This record gives structure tokens, C-alpha cells and sequence, in this order.
């Protein structure tokens, strides 16, 4: 199939009158700029690749915005964190289904068209294992089929409550593999989700839930081609848990005891000193930065320009999922470095002054990297996932450029983004999903029940 863009952000930059050729397959064949538009769909507005989500915990959706209430003068993440474990002990295989797949259709409509799913919840309300113990991250890559959105699953290995591997908690009994019922999951995964066109990546909780024992045995199993995740450093209570373990804070441990580099996505990395801040970026992994998440549980803001200076690599996740937006992630990494600093014009290159363009290009090759997949430019050979803006929009039909980014990115929002392309098929038309409907009723039953 053949589709035409009279502006395209290619790979070398702003492009005119682009045809793209895309295979049977969803990938991209052919990019020819300055061309005819001869048999080719003529988009109606700018082309973008799509936007990478580097990370989610898809039950999340369905209790967001509901945990804003005042339950203590200090409420915290971790009073939050018992509200969070209170739905997931209810949560069926149904419901956890349906909660994902409209939360997939609604991150393609905002122009998210891969994620990275961040997956814990593994066991039955027991916590005993289903006869197949993959019975939900099945029911996670059905769910992303079914939305059509891209889908790097990461089972995750929880085993503990604590740093010294303190015994799990009842309330994370749904969570919990030892190292070798988890590697057989991971292997066991890699069959349907090869099938499926989906990717895998290890994965371990955080330090406070894995040992380094676990860390060790999981990184030498031999499964060298997936993307790490973890996440680490989010809150200043696990600096200080982390430091009276082991005398380091968490960055530090890690980067002390682990092989860390490019496969590697540290989830938040909040709370990074100036050294820490070094270290990843020497290392090429890349930032997990999930802003509205962030400000919602009071996490802190994290030294993006410091990073992006020494050469950091990041993108942007949803995480518990209270903000569904590129626009929001992007516009509020750039206005909470601008609120630490009482400064204009934080986050931008020596090459690329235009700040909605850095945050677009950094957030495009980190979430491509930390998926492991072969997205984030319209680059042939790369997949053919893409959004296309409303050229119908005065500020966007008046500006060109990396202007277009800036107006979009810091003066417009969601709707702007009108038609959303994953693998080379049209998963959302003018603003539309074909799937919203019965979604959003399977949905509405679900919220219902629980
Ligand atoms: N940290 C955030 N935001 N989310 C975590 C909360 C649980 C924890 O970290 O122990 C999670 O979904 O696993
Ligand atoms: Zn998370």
C-alpha cells in the first residue's frame, strides 16, 4: 500500500510531498520526499513516527483519579500503593483483559502505537498459579492484538517485600515467581509472542523486590537479546532503605554491581545525584520517565537537563495510566525542569534549539531502544507506525517545521492528533478506533463490578 504526506518528520528531518511505500508486512519499503501522491492516500495533516510507551502496568486504568483523596495530612506513594493492591486482589482474568484493551485503544488515540508492558500481575486471587501460569500475559498480548497496538510484554519478577529479600506480603501474592519459575515463563512466552508480531524484555521489579543473587542468576540465563527493566530510585524512601541495606543509594548499587548499558530501561531513575546522572549516561540506558505519574504520587522531578548534556537517552511512559497524552508527558518533562530552575527553554540540543522537537526526537530513540523494537523513524525497514496531526488546525496549518512541534507539543493537545497507523494498518480514523464501542461497554461492566 502507498500513502502520501505533504509534511513527513523524516529521519534527516522536516521532508515535503512524501510517498511512502509499505509492504504486505507493515514495513516500511520505500520514503521518496518532493514526489507524486499518484494511487497513493493523501493524509490530512503531518506525518509523525508514532510515540513509544516505555512503560505501563495496564490494571492501573481503572482505578485512576480515583485514589485523590485525602485519607492522612501526609498522604504518600506508599498509602497509595495500598489502595493499588486492594483492586489488584480482585481483579479477574476478564476484567484485567478488558481494563488492557481499552487502555490500549485509548493510548493509540492519543499516538502512542507501541508499550512497553510492565507485567506483575501474574497468579491467581490465591496467589497460586493458573494451569498454564502465562494464563495472564496471554491475556495481555490478546488484549494489545485486539487494539492493535505494538506490544513489548515484560513479565516481571517480584519475590520479595523488601531490600535484604524480606518475605513477600500477602498483598503482593499475585506477584511472586522465584528465578526459575520465572525464566521458565519468560522462555515459555517467546513462542506466542513471536506469533503475535509482540516482543519480550527481562525484567525485575525494583531492588526491593528482587535480590542481587536473583539479578545475577536472571542476567546469566542466556537470554542476552531482550531489554532489561527495572524500576529504581523513585522515591527518596527507597534512597534511604537502599542506603542503610548496602551503604549505596540505588543507582549506585546497581551501577556498582550490575552490567549496566544499553539493553537496560531504569524505570523513574528519580533520585540521581550528579554521579548517578553520569553513570547512565556513560552507560547508553535510557531514562523511563513517566511524568504525570511522577507528579501524581509526589515522587520528585528528575535532572533531565543534566542527563541530556552528558548524552542521556530517554522516553516517556504512562505508568498507572492517570494521564493517557504525549502531549502531557513531553510538555510537563520540559515545565518541571522550568519550575526547578525558574527558567525558559530547558530541555534542547547544541544542534537543536526548538524544545518540542529535542523532547520528540529524544522520547522517539529512547522508547524505540527501550522496547527493543525496530520502531521510533520512518526509516525503511523500520515498522510503518505513524500519526498524522489535523492539518485542518489554524496552528498547525500555520506553522511549519519544528514550529508544528512546538505548537502542538506546548500549545495544543490530545485531538490534534487525528489518524494513528501501527504496522502498516489504520488503527484509529478521525479520532475513531473501530473497537471503541464494544470496549468502552465491556469496560463500563467491568468498572461496574469492581
Ligand atoms: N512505583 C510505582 N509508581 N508503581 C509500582 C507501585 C508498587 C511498588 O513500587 O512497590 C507498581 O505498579 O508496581
Ligand atoms: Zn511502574
Amino acid at each position: 500500500s502507498a500513502i502520501f504526506a505533504e509534511r513527513a518528520l523524516l529521519p534527516e528531518g522536516w521532508a515535503r510531498n512524501v510517498r511512502f511505500e509499505i509492504s504486505a508486512d507493515g514495513v516500511l519499503a520505500e520514503i521518496r520526499p518532493d514526489a507524486n501522491a499518484d494511487g497513493a492516500e493523501r493524509l490530512g495533516g503531518a506525518v509523525l513516527p508514532g510515540m513509544p510507551n516505555l512503560h505501563s502496568h495496564a490494571f492501573q486504568r481503572a482505578m485512576a483519579g480515583l485514589a485523590e483523596v485525602a485519607g492522612n495530612p501526609n498522604d504518600s506513594f506508599w498509602t497509595w500503593r495500598e489502595l493499588m493492591y486492594r483492586m489488584v486482589a480482585r481483579l479477574s482474568p476478564e476484567q484485567i483483559e478488558v481494563i488492557a484493551c481499552q487502555l490500549y485503544i485509548e493510548m493509540l488515540k492519543a499516538g502512542y502505537t507501541a508499550v512497553a508492558e510492565f507485567h506483575y500481575v501474574h497468579h491467581d486471587l490465591d496467589g497460586r498459579s493458573y494451569a498454564d501460569p502465562a494464563e495472564l500475559s496471554l491475556r495481555i498480548s490478546r488484549a494489545a492484538s485486539a487494539a492493535g497496538i505494538g506490544l513489548t510484554l515484560l513479565p516481571v519478577l517480584y519475590s520479595h517485600a523488601g531490600f535484604g529479600g524480606q518475605p513477600a506480603s500477602e498483598g503482593q501474592r499475585r506477584f511472586i515467581n522465584g528465578s526459575e519459575a520465572y525464566l521458565e515463563l519468560l522462555q515459555r512466552l517467546r513462542a506466542p509472542l513471536e506469533a503475535a508480531g509482540h516482543s519480550l524484555g527481562l525484567c525485575f521489579h525494583s531492588l526491593r523486590a528482587v535480590t542481587p543473587q536473583q539479578i545475577a542468576t536472571v542476567l546469566a540465563a542466556g537470554h542476552d537479546d531482550l531489554p532489561v527493566h527495572i524500576h529504581i530510585a523513585e522515591q527518596q524512601k527507597e534512597v534511604d532503605d537502599c542506603q542503610a541495606w548496602s551503604g549505596r543509594r540505588p543507582l549506585q548499587w546497581l551501577y556498582e554491581n550490575v552490567a549496566v548499558d544499553q539493553r537496560w530501561c531504569l524505570v523513574h531513575a528519580t533520585h540521581a545525584d550528579p554521579a548517578e546522572v553520569a553513570a547512565m549516561a556513560r552507560s547508553g540506558a535510557v531514562a523511563g520517565l513517566c511524568l504525570s505519574t511522577e507528579a501524581n504520587l509526589g515522587d520528585g522531578i528528575f535532572p533531565a537537563t543534566d542527563f541530556l548534556a552528558q548524552g542521556g537517552r530517554l522516553g516517556i511512559g504512562s505508568d498507572s495510566h492517570v494521564s493517557l497524552s504525549v502531549v502531557e508527558e513531553l510538555r510537563w518533562l520540559e515545565y518541571g525542569q522550568r519550575l526547578r530552575d525558574r527558567k525558559r527553554n530547558r530541555l534542547y540540543r547544541d544542534d537543536q534549539p526548538m524544545i518540542g522537537r529535542t523532547l520528540y526526537d529524544a522520547a522517539l530513540a529512547g522508547g524505540a531502544q527501550a522496547l527493543g523494537q525496530p520502531i521510533g523513524s520512518l526509516a525503511v525497514g523500520r515498522r510503518a507506525d505513524l500519526l498524522v496531526l489535523d492539518g485542518n488546525d489554524p496552528y498547525l496549518a500555520s506553522a511549519e517545521g519544528d514550529a508544528l512541534l512546538n505548537r502542538w507539543l506546548f500549545a495544543g493537545g490530545d485531538r490534534q492528533v487525528r489518524d494513528v497507523m501501527v504496522a502498516g494498518r489504520w488503527v484509529v480514523r478521525d479520532g475513531r478506533h473501530a473497537g471503541e464501542e464494544r470496549s468502552a461497554r465491556a469496560f463500563v461492566q467491568v468498572l461496574g463490578e469492581l
